[PDB]
RNA sequence: CGCGGGUAAGACCGCGUGGAGGCCCGAACCCACUUAGGUUGAAGACUGAGGGGAUGAGCUGUGGGUAGGGGUGAAAGGCCAA
RNA sequence: ACAAACCAGUGAGAAGCGACUGUUUACUAAAAACACAGGUCCGUGCGAAGUCGCAAGACGAUGUAUACGGACUGACGCCUGC
RNA sequence: ACUAUAACCAUCCUAAGGUAGCGAAAUUCCUUGUCGGGUAAGUUCCGACCUGCACGAAUGGCGUAACGACUUCUCAACUGUC
RNA sequence: AUGGUUUGGCACCUCGAUGUCGGCUCGUCGCAUCCUGGGGCUGGAGCAGGUCCCAAGGGUUGGGCUGUUCGCCCAUUAAAGC
RNA sequence: CGGCCAACUACGUGCCAGCAGCCGCGGUAAUACGUAGGGUCCGAGCGUUGUCCGGAAUUACUGGGCGUAAAGAGCUCGUA
RNA sequence: GGGAGACUGGAAUUCCUGGUGUAGCGGUGGAAUGCGCAGAUAUCAGGAGGAACACCGGUGGCGAAGGCGGGUCUCUGGGCAGUAACUGACGCUGAGGAGCGAAAGCGUGGGGAGCGAACAGGAUUAGAUACCCUGGUAGUCCACGCCGUAAACGGUGGGUACUAGGUGUGGGUUUCCUUCCUUGGGAUCCGUGCCGUAGCUAACGCAUUAAGUACCCCGCCUGGGGAGUACGGCCGCAAGGCUAAAACUCAAAGGAAUUGACGGGGGCCCGCACAAGCGGCGGAGCAUGUGGAUUAAUUCGAUGCAACGCGAAGAACCUUACCUGGGUUUGACAUGCACAGGACGCCGGCAGAGAUGUCGGUUCCCUUGUGGCCUGUGUGCAGGUGGUGCAUGGCUGUCGUCAGCUCGUGUCGUGAGAUGUUGGGUUAAGUCCCGCAACGAGCGCAACCCUUGUCUCAUGUUGCCAGCACGUUAUGGUGGGGACUCGUGAGAGACUGCCGGGGUCAACUCGGAGGAAGGUGGGGAUGACGUCAAGUCAUCAUGCCCCUUAUGUCCAGGGCUUCACACAUGCUACAAUGGCCGGUACAAAGGGCUGCGAUGCCGUGAGGUGGAGCGAAUCCUUUCAAAGCCGGUCUCAGUUCGGAUCGGGGUCUGCAACUCGACCCCGUGAAGUCGGAGUCGCUAGUAAUCGCAGAUCAGCAACGCUGCGGUGAAUACGUUCCCG
RNA sequence: UCGAAGGUGGGAUCGGCGAUUGGGACGAAGUCGUAACAAGGUAGCCGUACCGGAAGGUGCGGCUGGAUCACCUCC
């Protein structure tokens, strides 16, 4: 590490014991240090107790440390000088030892800044003591087709939609498929002739909706996370679909 | 163990009965620490003064067992007929 | 001169070693050496392990892992690091 | 920040580099180490320092009441040891 | 240049035996003299020394520490000889 | 003779010399140092030191407190 | 869930055994030690063992306190309510004393699944005897005993009586709604919380469960350290516990609350702050400044933003304040008190580097009292870029053109202080609206000013020329003309003015029409209270101190330009988006009298001669530019790139270009191949790139500064990170 | 007989010195570290135990005299 003091007035010896002096702290910064400088003054006026001053500079990988202390003669002002630019290296340290303790830690416990915004479902929560199920809708059955199902999907604004298919004579629940367009899923898997014929480009599910009861369902619907679960109920026998609704209740959707 | 004091009861504290201990002093008995004598000796290991243990891991009597590259050894290369 | 003869503890302070009573080179060494009560480790599930025996057989033990054998250390106190 | 040492740092090597405790000691050659006590005079003795040639934790480390025909030093009495 | 008083070298001397240091007791000899005795020069004023010649008749202490010889120390003494 | 605490200016000096009961004054322009004027309090006295009481309700009987300033025993039973 | 004892239940962790089964498992912010490939992890079945008891389960119960919940049984303590049968003050407190007393720790004997001091490695770090990871001994567990400490806290000793209430919740008795189901409600006793009167307190707060009002008893305190320490004593196996000083030292240590500041605290916002981009710096040569070194001097000031192309808008001399040397002293320059005068002053010669000295010619007008000049003699005095920007004024920077900083009265608090200035919304804004113990005001914001973008009226010279004539190439050049520009006067025009929608029908906001311009249109001038004892005693002034035969003053020469290095700001490049040559088209602004200076002529070219015309909308700076466009050539090379350095020859200015100017010509032809860590500027006529002009200026170090125009991009998803 | 003084002996108690050695107080500027105060960057403190150049670290139990927890849609 090289330094340059520029001194001022009479200053005889204080040049060489700040070099030596400031010279050491290259140990403590823990990144490259470039081009440190040091400025030694005199006060003019006798009526000042503590007429040296002392100011330090070090450029620390482009994080600039300055520093500036008085003190009655040379000695004293560069022994605090470097006092005071070692507790400022170990404020900058930015090192994970030093940056460890201030990271978001655990999950829930404690909150920072920067700690991860809690993932909130759409849904109110509603937790499962006293969920219920309290929407129960049976709008239409009538048999439809693919295009007329897809209409019949648009104006009501829902993501899915369950009804009976004019070909199979099945019950079937559409949804959109994303990027891939539409998915129709059915009580038994049927190819797409036999299905009525469709302009709108959609894919069909290969698995069937499988029996099970009510609880069951409950349970597959939280363990699986899809925003609703289409089913031929194992007591009815018929097709059913679960969803979570707006106030935290399951909306079971029954012929 | 008994009596008394003490306590809710004790713990505990005094006074007695008791006779324990590889306990103390010290004869027989068993050893052998010091010193002097002896050193062609009274004696092929003793004597005179002192000395240690002396109810025990004690001493001793009679009978018996372990035998040589083996015995036995509270261990010294000790003893196994000077 | 009155424990008049014989008989019959010298005492105190400190340090080292071994806790202590004991045992040891019969015949130049009795000690700080051996042993000891206590501690730890290892082996042994039963005519055990170990030992004496070519084998039978025997001790271990007329015992049974709180028992037996081997090794080191040596009361007791504080400990026993890598 | 006088001088001194070095709380501290760097480096090589190892499996690990001796912690507690003690130290001119039954270990220390230099050595009659240095200081204090004891004596008129103390190479022995006691207390301490640590520079441990070459202490050190069950080949145990450091202490310890009681015990010792064990070793060393001092005192009082006592005496033909003188 | 002397000496064989110190450590040495050789090994002629003895392994069918010549005690190895100090201390005690008892000596004898040399002088390269510590005191006493006789002198010289003094950088000897006297005192007291310094130093050097002659001189071996006599004398040349008791203790502390250490096994000590050696050595240091304590009191003396005419001196505390080699 | 800065404020407590009556009574201010000039010169000399400069973190020195020094002052001081406490707070604190000496860093070329000090009403706090030294000297001069001026002033004030006392006056055959004036100050300093030493000791006791008061102020000190600062051992609180008159006349104090204990949540956080010092202060409720860790909690019960019970002898005088 | 009060305590003790005994028996016993299930989930899960660990380990073992046996199947299926593969190549990873485990761990972290990221990894590595570690486990596994000899069959791990995973999955199933079986077995062994230890510890703790999910849900119930809470500010809910019990207990004097510590503390106490898997289930069942046995033994046992306490409390509450009602009846009030019973005894009849037997009550309260309690020095010492005894007992109980979390966890850790100690002793003996067991047990040991998980966790885990100590101890090993792994990782982070400059160093990690730590935080994180992999293992892991005591211990945690049981039995019998020790110790006797805790933030053993409600930091609140025990008993009693009284002093507004409101509302949860636990337990028990009873009246009335009455279904009598129902926390129905009421009354009452005993607990356990929250809010709140009076009252108390320094305040925070307590407030029928007192920290209120009083009575009885006990414990404890007398400033902070030294110190709950030493000595002595008691207890303890030990660790240690209890009782418990002094010397010395400090002038404080403390409790509550207020205003700031700060935070690797939170929330809401801003800014080229970051993100997306474009161009750079840091690498090379040169210019400039600074540090350091050097020197006789390298004059002085300026040290992050906010010093470092700064004071310096012009250092050869002068500047200049520094050094060497030479002179000078009422002085280089002012003004006053005096004595003598007619000269001061000039002009030539000589000596000197010059200052200066000397020589030669010239000599006052007033008016009699003297005045103007200087001489010397003087005497007051001048003169200091000598010190102190921590004594100052004035001037300036910066936070920051950010939105904030205060005051009057009122109100609250003992007081510092608080409210207003906070809260919701909105804005570029403490801008505004709605609320509100506040009502208002001031400095800040905005507006009023300049420029710029559109139009109207006025306006024609030196400015335009559209329609008319003359023109000679040479063109508004010339007569003429206001028509279009332009020049400069006045005015209009943007005001959420209008419409639609959000909006508390409020501020304000989104979109649309119109217009040249739409929402402070673009850019400026303007910088609140203050901060940093910021800068400036060197623009100037200035209190105090200092020099005064000198730190004043005159002159010559030199220095400020020195250079083994370091830092910063810029310029030129490393080339083909280019170099060179030829042709050719478009600006704005500004300057000019002892200055701009043309035509012509002479030089290759700086330049020389010469002077037309101009104090300038006229003449000159050329009519103005360069990038640009067209054509030719070069062909990816240390080159036809780059220009440094050096040799020679000249021009101009200046008294003088050696130290130390610029430019011109010939030759010479270095580093440099797009530049590490890191870092800077910029949101549109902007960055980038090209040229022109001005100040200072005899000449220039100008590549610097201040302006003007030419051509003119990319990107912004969005505030997580960095700075303010 | 009692009896002062004196002599002998073993103890008590109060002080002084003491080679070496422990801690305490203060000292602008020395060396090594960042422990605490903002969540002080591992929350702090109390009792206890072990370890470490040093502040300190960790294990068990306890206390708040510890900071923050945006947004949060149903109603």
């Amino acid at each position: 590490m090289d330094v340059d003091v520029s001194t001022d007035g009479e200053l005889p010896g204080a040049a060489e014991y700040a070099r030596e002096k400031i010279g050491r702290l290259s140990r403590r910064a823990h990144r490259p240090v470039l081009h440190a400088r040091v400025r030694l003054t005199r006060h003019g006026d006798p009526a000042v107790e503590r007429p040296v001053i002392a100011q330090a500079n070090l450029d620390v990988n482009g994080r600039q440390v300055r520093a500036q202390v008085e003190g009655v003669n040379a000695r004293e002002a560069v022994d605090r000088l470097e006092a005071r630019l070692r507790s400022r290296l170990e404020r900058i340290a930015e090192h994970w030892e030093a940056r460890r303790g201030g990271v978001p830690a655990e999950a829930g416990r404690e909150w920072r800044h920067e700690s991860e915004p809690a993932r909130r479902p759409g849904y109110f929560p509603r937790p499962p003591e006293e969920r219920r199920i309290i929407r129960r809708k049976s709008f239409s059955m009538v048999p439809c087709t693919v295009d007329e199902a897809a209409l019949e999907m648009e104006m009501l604004d829902y993501d899915f939609h369950l009804f009976t298919e004019k070909g199979t004579g099945f019950a079937a629940v559409l949804y959109k498929g994303g990027p891939t367009g539409y998915r129709l899923v059915l009580v038994i898997p049927v190819p797409a002739d036999e299905l009525s014929p469709f302009e709108k480009p959609i894919t069909i599910s290969t698995h069937p909706a499988p029996c099970l009861t009510q609880r069951d369902a409950v349970e597959r619907l939280g363990l699986l996370g899809l925003p609703f679960l289409f089913y031929i109920d194992a007591a009815e026998g018929r097709a059913s679909v679960i969803y979570r609704r707006y106030d935290g209740h399951y909306g079971l959707i029954t012929p």
